[PDB]
């Protein structure tokens, strides 16, 4: 059982609480698209752990490689090179778009974002950063200064030069030009305001291709491209945060690949390490070169460690080989359809959005009003869990709560169906 | 060979440079107190990788556990608990001093420091942070704002409310009270200045028990304790950064254990993960409780992931079981003695300092003057490498460069001797 | 003549340049609505000096009082009270709206704004300030941090916590709700963005009732009132900057009197000192009381100096007695009509706006396009000067340049006509 | 009488309290070295109003000039030049040292300091400012960020990049080098710390030649000069704040004249306007030129207003003509001697310091201990007042309270004697 008093006792005595609430169970094992509690109950992992496990849990390939390096080459002095590093770095230059030539291998997403940010600041010699008002980039310093979906309060001033502008949001639009949502005019209007506040030290814009924590918000048609133009015009880098969208989750190796818009720095992590702590940034040779001339420094314990590098390489391998970017499209499409059927069935479902296997479902109380349904989302979620489906809903000011659905790229069709089912039941049972 | 042109070519085309210079070799394997290049040359790892591998490389225990969890329980949604987490958290409450009750399990040292810092800020409701002027806490946001040994330049304003005061440094003292180094009066004098600059929002003081990157600078007798008193008097937390001093490196599980001075938050990482990416903070139940009331948030992909948790637990186990804190004292003492013999032999050796197996050697040009010997340090280092001993020297304004010597806690006596020897030769050959 | 080489020589050798360009003449005397050059040429002062002389130049009443105190009571230790101070302070409590009870007497407008701002910060215990994106509050610290019409660049970071939102601008509207300019919805939309960026430390909103330097932009119907509501809802003070709108310039003693919306702090200066250096802030007894409890401090050399206090009292007197707030309405109305006739005559005149004797004229190249007419404004201005009429045009990104017309409240009708004429000619001659 | 209830009533209802406490009297007139209450009691003004009236109160010369311009040329558009301006600007280039060529004419001391500071920032392109830990520069933005004697608390973050270092203080020394106060080594030591905290954006150092509000602290022999060297070495401007030391108060036109060390920008105000609101900054032609190239802007209502300019010119005149810088030396010396006699008489007098007519008297409880005498200072002061001598004591952490004695440069010998007497009595009567 899940009731080990000792377990819960220590848990209560010795854990720092760091947000949300602990799931009332004890996970004892995980494999593929499931986790198993202490009763051996199998739980369908519709979020791939914390939105990371694209290969699923305990992937035999990973398990293989992990072992190899653990026993062969684990960790080294940060000034020593090894093959996994150069290989992974090289693979990355290779699978990313053109213009992305050199990589730096780290440990976390926020870390990856801090590296990028520091780099833009170094090469521009400026420090003002602009993000979206519903963004998430990490808990640390700079990444946190640019995160607006949450965390801004009660912990001192943000970094000097922090700005946000609204994310283009088709589902809940607020900028009309001629009786229609002109999100491109919204962008302009936001930028002028920014331009008016700047001290003249705009260094970069950071953006998630699809805002996840922000409620699965997809940058609409040509926005990304217009955005790059705002940056270029201002002598700013555009940094694309692909912690969750990267590595084939949206059914392209990299989301930025869909818009055909290549950023100045691309950051990776969650899906790169597929559950393990490995991250990276990728920049142009020109940018890398100037950073270097200017003395760029981003030296850590784990930068360039062989074991993690090895793990990411294997992940990229397996993804490539097992043709998982496409599987994300197939399954995603299988899932969307189901979500849309449910939506047919249930009025509380106000929106089915997202891409590939990064889908979002927006719970509303009234389709015409899109009145957020209060408590309803929490219910569905509670219910999914009982029914044995791990889910995640995010709730920001102004919108219905959103289910963030992101199963493993390796998920099966039945697993999808199974999931779609538990969900159907959870909603039925929650109304 | 180490000349694989392809290797070096890609390395040149695809790596972002992030500080220092790449060692001209290709590390192909590592085991125990050695790394091996592409020729199979065995290199004596006198820094335990990047000052992390207390168990040495590829420790069979680690290799065991790594495998287990990789294939059993890897990564989970951050709201799900599992045993390694609670166990490690519990172990930590247990082996740390009194007053340290609850832990948070993360991925990196800077991450660990950011968590701590944010926590102090949350509970004090203030934001000014004070560190030592030769500190190192990480590359990220807040950790970087409090790092003064380097990195402050060319990357925008530091965080609002950043201060430093000089570290008590016996080897090179600058505050005299009655014809003697009154480092305790220095502390007072520094604090008054701080008090005069504060906006009245002093939240914490952060400190390394022994400044490593800063040149193996040990806080002298009663300083730590006086320091805690400065904090207490100001309503500030004292955060102790034990990324490298922790986990028995200085011959106590935790350096703060030596002074009998327990901090408000203790951070751990490097030696905790023993090469793997795992970190932690530990605080009092009272502090944890208030943080929680105030909504403390520090939510990451890898917080509470079972695999890393598992790895740290095993590390603590093995350290305990194999009685490595003591081995650090034995070996350390074996090494110090040798360093002191060399010092007898060579005048360029102006100082042998540090504790346990965290020793520092300060290169000078003249003992009477303690004139830093220019280029000499770099030479010795170059030479050690040829002789097959990996070394690390750090150089700050005002001092001779310092060798940071920190072999694995598992190192053998011959390995020590061997090392002491290569060093003797490197110096001979460098003069 | 105006060519005194010596004069111009020294002027060139010994003056720090501080913006704009020096008028090529030498002002030798001033009286009423004119200044006279070194040739004795009379220049019609359509801006009342630097938008200050509501009584005109060298007002006999002022000249009287100035003398009195100069020879009777000039300057005192800031802890000594005298009658002019208490009288003026009292007069102010008396003529200002309800809710405004206590005054602080200073020297400059920026000074007045800094006092207010510091006060809001003290009583809220917060520090984030929000202004309009085309505002002007002064050159100093905080006033400059909240000034967005200009000056933000090349002089370091602005104050921590600085924000702006767009000013409601009917002439050039950019926020449409249902095929119309919903400036009230714009306000909401701006505030949400602000709310999303705040660290949770919103202390105040500062605003000019009519943006002058910003291009004579009048807050439209009910905006001010909605704004106050944004502040109230957020626990923020609303500070109204009436440096130029105050003291009857807009045909009400205080512009805020028109909307029937009373701010938490009101600041005064330009028109208060009527050319002399005297300023003030006025707050509620409740606010004053709390500031005091919290130790409010704003101690200067000239706070509470009798001479200036005396001068302002006399100004208020004379304004009252000579019924100048009304004269501002009469003359203003006389002037608007003329401006509108010109507008009839000339297409380059795209807008006649403002209130009382604070009128603005927006030069455009095409009425349909409202394309700013480039160089045209500068011409008209040059021409006015030749014709003997001192004018002022302000030019911000996105708009035609604007003439800021603000003659003395004491101006005569013929003087108005005269002015309207020189202008008619200047435009004719500039096309 | 001083009891006008109405007076006190309104005073209570309508005055914002802004620091300290109101003197319980009603000043009705002032002339020469006295102010007179409502009973006609004559009070000996030992602080020249708020340390401003070098000509004394209601100086007939001033009264003359004030009238002239009031009725002739008062205030103008900031782009119009007139003779008083150019004349005063020229006079200033003339009486100041070499290297000081161009002036900017403003209204207040803080204003003057903000102009200077902004200028340094513009020309260095940097923003970090360093001052003394017991400084006073003004209540506004930047001036307040650099003021450390008080005001730092409860009003938000200071400006980004604010630093202080300790002022060299012979009376109460805390840095010993070889059994002696090495204040020059203190300076070095402070600067290294600063160097370690800087983001590499040191723009200027600001300093009062003698810290007044800070307790009449005179920069010792060669310090100023060493300081200039710190700045030069760092590419920083040295800005000298001479609000009170300037204009012959210390018995040199400008205190910096004594050390033969000329700053990059010199600011003036208090004694320049001799009670009226007029200030100025003076810089080198080279600096002015570069500021200008870079677009320097510091545009105010009262910059370059003829009336105030006129008043300062007259002040400089009269000072020159009436040979008041020397009178400051004579009288000062007359006063010091008396203070030293008192000191002979009373043990509570621990220190007689200062220069010219800017003397300070430090009250202590024990000469050997220099234990600040608590309440004693306040007593003496209370007593002086009863005896009819207006005095001012300032009290900072760590020192006895200090009387700041600064009578008019025009003061007479008997007036000095008279003062020395009331003081003798006040102390007698306070013990
Ligand atoms: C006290 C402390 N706290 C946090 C950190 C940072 O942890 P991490 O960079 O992994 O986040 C470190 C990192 N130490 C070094 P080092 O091992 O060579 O001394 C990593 C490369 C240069 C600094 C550290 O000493
Ligand atoms: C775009 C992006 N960048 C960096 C990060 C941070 O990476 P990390 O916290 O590991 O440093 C994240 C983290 N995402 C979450 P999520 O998976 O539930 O959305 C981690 C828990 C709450 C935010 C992220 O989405
Ligand atoms: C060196 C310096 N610079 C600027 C200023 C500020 O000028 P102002 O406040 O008029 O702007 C001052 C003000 N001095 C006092 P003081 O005369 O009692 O010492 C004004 C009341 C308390 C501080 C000053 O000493
Ligand atoms: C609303 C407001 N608040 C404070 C101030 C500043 O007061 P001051 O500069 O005297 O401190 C001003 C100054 N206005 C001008 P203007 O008269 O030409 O518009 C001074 C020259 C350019 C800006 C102002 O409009
Ligand atoms: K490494
Ligand atoms: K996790
Ligand atoms: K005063
Ligand atoms: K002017
Ligand atoms: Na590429
Ligand atoms: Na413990
Ligand atoms: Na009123
Ligand atoms: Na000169």
């Amino acid at each position: 059982l899940n009731d080990d008093a000792t377990f819960w006792r220590n848990a209560r005595h010795h854990l720092v609480r760091y947000g949300g609430t602990f799931e009332p169970m004890i996970i004892e094992r995980a494999k593929g698209s499931f986790v198993y509690d202490a009763d051996g109950r199998a739980i369908l992992d519709f979020t791939s752990g914390q939105m990371s496990a694209v290969l699923g849990h305990c992937h035999p390939e990973i398990v293989s490689v992990i072992g190899e390096y653990a026993g062969k080459l684990d960790h080294l002095f940060s000034e020593m090179l090894s093959r996994p590093v150069v290989d992974l770095a090289t693979r990355l230059a290779n699978i990313t778009p053109p213009g992305l030539d050199r990589a730096l291998l780290l440990s976390t997403g926020a870390e990856s974002n801090e590296a990028a940010i520091r780099m833009a600041k170094l090469v521009t010699g400026k420090y003002e950063i602009v993000g979206f008002a519903q963004s998430w980039h990490g808990m640390t310093g700079a990444a946190a200064s640019a995160t607006y979906s949450a965390g801004r309060k009660g912990v001192g001033p943000a970094a000097v030069g922090s700005f946000a502008i609204p994310a283009p949001f088709t589902y809940r639009p607020r900028f009309e030009r001629n009786g229609a949502y002109d999100y491109l005019a919204e962008l302009d209007y936001a930028f002028d305001l920014i331009d008016r506040q700047s001290s003249g030290n705009l260094a970069a814009f950071i953006a998630e291709p699809i805002l996840s924590s922000g409620g699965i918000i997809e940058l609409p048609d040509g926005y990304m491209a217009a955005l790059k133009r705002k940056c270029e015009a201002r002598g700013m880098l555009l940094i694309l945060d692909e912690a969750q969208t990267g590595v084939g989750r949206t059914g392209t190796m990299f989301a930025c690949q869909r818009d055909g818009v290549t950023p100045d720095i691309l950051t990776l992590s969650k899906t790169l390490g597929a559950g393990l702590p490995l991250a990276a940034i990728v920049t142009s040779a020109a940018i890398e070169e100037r950073a270097h001339e200017l003395g760029y420094l981003f030296y850590t314990t784990h930068v360039s460690d062989p074991l993690p590098a090895a793990v990411g390489l294997r992940v990229l391998d397996v993804v490539q080989r097992d043709g998982l970017v496409a599987r994300a499209n197939v399954m995603g499409d299988r899932l969307r359809r189901g979500l849309l059927d449910l939506m047919e069935r249930f009025d509380c479902i106000g929106d089915v959005r997202g891409r590939g296997l990064l889908l979002g479902v927006e719970i509303v109380k009234d389709r015409r009003t899109k009145e957020p349904a209060d408590g309803l989302g929490a219910k569905i979620t509670r219910e999914c869990m009982n029914l044995g489906l791990s889910m995640n809903i995010v709730q920001l000011p102004g919108m219905g709560g959103v289910f963030r659905i992101a199963p493993p790229l390796t998920v099966s069709e039945d697993e999808i169906d199974l999931g779609l089912s538990l969900l159907g039941q959870a909603i039925e049972r929650a109304l």
